[PDB]
């Protein structure tokens, strides 16, 4: 519906408005929250993601992580280094880009979206995620939230190099204080800047909590999302596959 | 030096004349091999990789799989489905691709070589594999005998879905044959067509001879190739930390 209004043919013409870095100084990451300004023009659903076409010609997705509701859109983007120092394609191009400078988008992309029905229905959640995999995660908080009648219960794995590089940390502090009994989440830290180290320590704290885990998938009957790592998704699959199924139909990936 | 000739501004026209499958009937994947005819104009050492572009503009690299005193050069391409059923942009491409039709090329691309003095010195290899990270390795083989006064010794670890995925058979069993005093090669079956599964199978199988692994690693001063996957990196850079360091210089390390 919103899919691919914006192509590479035509692009959305935006403007930057902010770029902060969303990390402490003890990370080892290099990451930028960019706000994009798209006057309204840009459509997307909460989990989409959004194409930026690098010195508008090869497109890269980003997960959005603003709410409908907001102004402007927001995206996380980590700087890679080095290319397989050196610098990424996009990444070098984002990592020159300044404030008001035009940045041109393809989209709305994707399916890695709530459930029609979420705040009517009171669906609970488990959101798995490393490194920017948060960022779909932000925006269903917003959404489900109305940032307000949504009554259900959202559990949280999030695996990152450290404390210093929690992408959003602010936001997701904000909703655990604010809704404490709708929200818990479990930080996971793995001290390996390699991606496949770090879905080994996830899987592991899942490990642990495989009593909780389970319950809430089976039990609470549980709508499961993992992001956004590529290691990541075999990892926790085989929690659920040693120990569970057309459903099969609750758990959604986009990893890369 | 070879190092981007050929660029995206000014790409190599190449015609292909040959488009065979590489794996057998009960293989789950789809490859091929393209043999590409470039008028001895592509220049390349054993272990680059060449930039294909679609539709020739976003290109892909291959790693060469032919040798530098053949006429045409090769390349194995996996067919990937589905985009993150459907194709990836490369994919569709190579897979309505015809016999005599026109490619572009860019290159050569890359540093995943053999050490210069090889043939003279005698090195010795370790050569880690999984699905078409078999390539740059039947380039090196065909390089080393001069397809024979090489008469050092290879080992390698190669791991697939199951016997039909094996990439090169007719190559590998050519060279096992021919040289049985200098070629051990260890194949990993899974049975899993995720990747990051491959990967634990091929370190538990150098677990399993950690042994004869360690001991040519330390004791015959190998040179150690890792290719081409992503999650199988870090499994085996596990089983040599875990165990031993500036060498860490024969360490070589192709992965995507
Ligand atoms: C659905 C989706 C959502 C995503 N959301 C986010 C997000 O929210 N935040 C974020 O930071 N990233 C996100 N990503 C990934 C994002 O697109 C990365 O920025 C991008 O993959 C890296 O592009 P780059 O230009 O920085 O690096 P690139 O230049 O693309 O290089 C990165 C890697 O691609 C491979 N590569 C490089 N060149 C080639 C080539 N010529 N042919 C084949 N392979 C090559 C190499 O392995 C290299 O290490 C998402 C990806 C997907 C699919
Ligand atoms: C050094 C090197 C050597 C290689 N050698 C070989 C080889 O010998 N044989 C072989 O088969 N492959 C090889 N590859 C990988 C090869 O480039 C793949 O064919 C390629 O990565 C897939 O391209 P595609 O167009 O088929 O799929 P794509 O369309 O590129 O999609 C593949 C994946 O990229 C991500 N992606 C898709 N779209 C986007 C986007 N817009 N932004 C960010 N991410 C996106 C998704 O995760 C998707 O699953 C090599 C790669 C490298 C880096």
């Amino acid at each position: 519906n919103f899919i691919n209004l914006y192509t590479v043919k035509n692009p959305l013409k935006c403007k930057i408005v902010d770029k902060i870095n969303l990390v402490r100084p003890n990370s080892p990451n290099e990451v930028y929250h960019l706000e994009i300004n798209h006057n309204g023009l840009f459509k997307y659903l909460e989990g989409h993601t959004c194409g930026i076409i690098p010195y508008y010609r090869c497109a890269r997705l980003y997960s959005i992580s603003s709410s409908n509701n907001m102004e402007n859109l927001s995206v996380a983007i980590k700087i890679h280094k080095y290319e397989q120092t050196n610098y990424g394609y996009c990444s070098g191009f984002i990592k020159n880009l300044k404030i008001n400078d035009d940045i041109y988008l393809t989209g709305a992309h994707g399916y890695f979206n709530l459930p029609n029905d979420a705040i009517q229905k009171n669906t609970n959640f488990i959101f798995i995620a490393t490194g920017t995999g948060i960022s779909p995660y932000i925006s269903f908080l917003k959404k489900l939230f109305a940032y307000s009648n949504y009554t259900g219960y959202i559990t949280i794995y999030y695996g990152v190099y450290n404390e210093d590089s929690i992408l959003y940390l602010n936001e997701l502090e904000y909703f655990q204080k604010m809704y404490p009994n709708n929200i818990n989440i479990h930080y996971v830290f793995s001290y390996k800047q390699n991606s496949d180290a770090t879905s080994f320590y996830v899987q592991d704290e899942i490990y642990k909590r495989k009593t909780e885990f389970l319950n809430l998938f089976n039990n609470y009957k549980c709508e499961l999302y993992i992001c956004g790592l590529k290691s990541i998704r075999y990892k926790v699959m085989d929690i659920l596959k040693s120990h569970d199924e057309k459903k099969k139909k609750r758990v959604h990936v986009e990893v890369y």
